């Protein structure tokens, strides 16, 4: 299920767990404040860390398109969350007014 960034924000102010599934350095270029950083690559091998467990958890890549192409992987390494997809990724979030950081 793809989430818009407005009711995005609505699920992270009540405990909604962003992870951003880009690399780092695409990060540090810049990125949502509230997310956390967990790169597809980590997620794959070792899985989501308990820090990032929660009752619902938001994915985002760049575009939406990292997300969608593996959103069998992301179903089962947030299981059993209520999962979503930020609707057009980080390019969404800006398109929707919404703050980033930039290095």
């Amino acid at each position: 299920t793809t989430i818009s960034p407005h009711d995005a924000q609505e699920l992270i102010a009540r405990g909604a767990k962003l992870i951003d599934i880009r690399d780092a350095d695409e990060y540090l270029r810049e990125h949502i404040p509230e997310a956390d950083l967990a790169p597809l690559s980590v997620l794959e091998q070792s899985g989501l860390p308990a820090k990032l467990r929660h009752e619902q958890i938001i994915f985002h890549c760049q575009a939406g398109k990292r997300t969608s192409n593996n959103a069998d992987k992301l179903a089962a390494i947030a299981a059993p969350a209520e999962i979503f997809l930020l609707e057009d990724g980080i390019d969404g979030w800006k398109k929707a007014g919404l703050p980033v950081a930039v290095n």
